[PDB]
This record gives C-alpha cells, structure tokens and sequence, in this order.
C-alpha cells in the first residue's frame, strides 16, 4: 500500500509517517507541502490513500481534494487536520475519512482499514 502525506508543517508529516510505519503495510510513504508537489507526486505514482490537511499554507486543501476526486482512479482521501469546520464539505466531496488532531495509531488504523476494500 502506498500513501502520500500532504501537510505544510514537516513535524506533522513525520508524526503521521511514524504511526503509518507502526501500523505497517506501507511499501512507500511520500510527503508534499503544497499543491505543486502533491499533483507532481500524484502524476507519477499510484497512491492507495493520501492524508491531506484542510489547508496548505494559503492553498485550499478541500478544493485540492475535490479536484483529486475527478481522477480516473483517485486514491482514498483522508483529511487529517486540527480544524473541525470542514467535515460537511469533506462528506460532500466523498472524502474517505476526516481525522481531527491530535490523533493516535488506533484512529488512523480505523481509516486505513476503512480504505482496505477491493
């Protein structure tokens, strides 16, 4: 399973990377801090799931997620943020999950297990 973490704060990307490695089953985990890196990354790799903050500095994460769902085979979108006002929008753009910070390995596992469906 390959995952992509998109957050502006590199510490947050590290915390999430740790938990994913603790859970296991991830052959590859890449990160991105903006829309350019994110889209660049998506273009050259098939990701099963992406963890995305609600906003990347000034870029809008929700809108980015929305555009990502128009892909042929979009990866699952999980919002991981400290903001709790965009859950309704996340549901509207068919997001797989919306996780509020701070979160633990159990809650991330729930989401990851949610996307394990084929």
């Amino acid at each position: 399973m390959k995952a992509l973490i998109i957050d502006d704060e590199p510490l947050a990307r590290n915390e999430l990377t740790y938990l994913l490695n603790e859970i296991g089953g991830f052959e590859e985990i890449n990160e991105a801090e903006n829309v350019k890196e994110t889209l660049e990354a998506l273009l050259i790799n098939q990701y099963d799931i992406i963890f995305l903050d609600v906003n990347l500095m000034d870029e809008n994460g929700i809108e980015l997620g929305a555009k990502i769902q128009k892909m042929k085979e979009p990866p699952a979108i999980i919002f991981a943020t400290a903001h709790d006002q965009y859950a309704v929008q996340a549901f509207e753009l068919n997001a797989t999950d919306y996780i509020l910070k701070p979160f633990g390995q159990k809650r991330i596992e729930q989401a990851v297990n949610k996307v394990r469906a084929t």
